[PDB]
C-alpha cells in the first residue's frame, strides 16, 4: 500500500539500530501516522499475499473475550501457538481487556459493549475508546498488547478509527493489524448503521527486524495495486455474532506472498 | 510555534462541524501528528503569551500523586476548580493513576516509577508507558482524561516522547499540554542523564470550539517567534523532589495573552 510502503522505506532510510529483548536487531523509528479512507477500498497490502482467514478468525476471537486457543486451533490458527501455556491459555490478554476488564471489587468492565451504545445514543462522545492496556493485569499476560488501545469518532454518518500501536513489527505484523481493525470498523458501522470513515494507524516504537530486510528489500522493489473491496454477505444480530463465512474480500491481485522467519 | 499554527489551520479547513457534550458547537477533526524537537527550543507557543507558573505547579502535583486542588488553590491556580467537588477532590484523575494504578489483586503500580527505571535499565524497551486510561475508574473521575497516554523511547542517548491526546481543545488547552509534556521529557531525562529528544503529539478529537474562533485567527495573524529555552537549576535526588523555583525559562518574548472562555 502506497503508505506502508513509504514507512518500510522511511524505516530503512531513518531508523537506529537497536537491539531487542532476543538479541536480534531491528532499525526503528518513533511516532508515525498514516490514514487509511475506507471508502477507497480495504486496506489489505497488496505488494505481499496476505491471508485474511486468521486475521478473521482471531477478531472473531477477540470479540468473543476468549483468550484460550482452543477456539483458533479448531480453525487452524496458530499465530498465537508460541506464546500460550500447556493448557492454551495466554492470560488476559487483549480479548478479556476487550469484554471484561477486571475491576478491583470483582466487577468486569465491557468496553465493546460501552462502545456500542456510544455509538448507538451518543455518537458525537469525546471518549469512544476501547483499551487493552490494563497495567494492573500486564505481568498476567503471555505478552503486553502491542495494538494498545483505539478510539472511535463520528463524522457525517461515517465511522473513523484510530489505532496507537505501541510496538510495530513493520514487515510481519502491521499488514495483518491494518486489515484486523479495517474489519472491526466495517462490522462497527454495520452493526450502528453507519458509512465506513478512516483507519488512522499511529505507532509508538515502530521497526523492522534484522532477518527482515532481504523480504523487505523484495517488497519495495514491487508496485501496490488497487486495494481489494469488503463485502459483509450478512448482518448479524449484534457486533458478537459474526461467523468466518461472513466475510468476502473481492478484487484482491497481490504479488506473490513473502515468508519470513 | 510552526506546528501548532498549522494544527489550528488544519482544523479550519478540515474540520467537521458538531456539538459538544454540554452543547457548545466545535469544528474537530480526527488523527492528527506533529513533533517537537525539544533542542530546538522548549515549545512554549509564542503566538499568545503563555504563563508557565501553572503549568509547573500542575506538573509538580500530577507527579506526587495528588487529586485534591488545596496544592493548586493555594498557588493561585484555578484551571482545576470547576471540576472539583466540595471538598476539593477530583477523583482519581491524573496524578493517581500515574502513582497507584490499582489492581485487581490489591496492589497498585508506580508507572513513573516504572518508567524511570525501565529507561535507566531497558532504554530500548518497547513498552515504556504511563497510561491514566484507567477503565474501571474513569467513572470516579472528576473528567476522564484528555492527555490519555504516553510513551518513552530512548534513541542516540537522547530521551523522546509521543504523547496520545484522545480529546483536545486546540485554542485553551493543547498549548499547557505540549508544555507540560515538555517539561516532564526534560525531568526524565535529567534524572536518567539522557539529552532530550523529540516529543510526539498525536491526537484524536481534535477540535477548535465556536467561540474560540475570532480568537483563533487572531493568533494566525502572528508570526511565530524564536522558541524559549529551558534551565533546570538542580538535580533532584529523584523525578519526585523537584520544585517550583529550579524552572528558569530564557528568552520568551511572546505576542501578546489572548484571552478566551472555556
Ligand atoms: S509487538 C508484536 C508481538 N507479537 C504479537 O502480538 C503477535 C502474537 C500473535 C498475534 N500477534 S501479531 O503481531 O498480530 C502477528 C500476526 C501474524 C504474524 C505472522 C506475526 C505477528
Ligand atoms: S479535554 C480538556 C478537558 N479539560 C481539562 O482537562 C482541563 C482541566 C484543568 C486542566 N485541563 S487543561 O485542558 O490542560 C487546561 C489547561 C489550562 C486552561 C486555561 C484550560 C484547560
Amino acid at each position: 500500500m502506497k503508505q506502508y510502503l513509504e514507512l518500510m522505506q522511511k524505516v530503512l532510510d531513518e531508523g537506529t539500530q537497536k537491539n531487542d529483548r532476543t538479541g536480534t536487531g531491528t532499525l526503528s523509528i518513533f511516532g508515525h501516522q498514516m490514514r487509511f479512507n475506507l471508502q477507497d477500498g480495504f486496506p489489505l497490502v497488496t505488494t505481499k499475499r496476505c491471508h485474511l482467514r486468521s486475521i478473521i478468525h482471531e477478531l472473531l476471537w477477540f470479540l468473543q473475550g476468549d483468550t484460550n486457543i482452543a477456539y483458533l486451533h479448531e480453525n487452524n490458527v496458530t499465530i498465537w501457538d508460541e506464546w500460550a501455556d500447556e493448557n492454551g491459555d495466554l492470560g488476559p490478554v487483549y480479548g478479556k481487556q476487550w469484554r471484561a476488564w477486571p475491576t478491583p471489587d470483582g466487577r468486569h468492565i465491557d468496553q465493546i459493549t460501552t462502545v456500542l451504545n456510544q455509538l448507538k445514543n451518543d455518537p458525537d462522545s469525546r471518549r469512544i475508546i476501547v483499551s487493552a492496556w490494563n497495567v494492573g493485569e500486564l505481568d498476567k499476560m503471555a505478552l503486553a498488547p502491542c495494538h494498545a488501545f483505539f478510539q472511535f469518532y463520528v463524522a457525517d454518518g461515517k465511522l473513523s478509527c484510530q489505532l496507537y500501536q505501541r510496538s510495530c513489527d513493520v514487515f510481519l505484523g502491521l499488514p495483518f493489524n491494518i486489515a484486523s481493525y479495517a474489519l472491526l470498523v466495517h462490522m462497527m458501522a454495520q452493526q450502528c448503521d453507519l458509512e465506513v470513515g478512516d483507519f488512522v494507524w499511529t505507532g509508538g516504537d515502530t521497526h523492522l527486524y534484522s532477518n527482515h530486510m532481504d523480504q523487505t528489500h523484495l517488497q519495495l522493489s514491487r508496485e501496490p495495486r488497487p486495494l481489494p473491496k469488503l463485502i459483509i454477505k450478512r448482518k448479524p444480530e449484534s457486533i458478537f455474532d459474526y461467523r468466518f463465512e461472513d466475510f468476502e474480500i473481492e478484487g484482491y491481485d497481490p504479488h506473490p506472498g513473502i515468508k519470513a522467519p
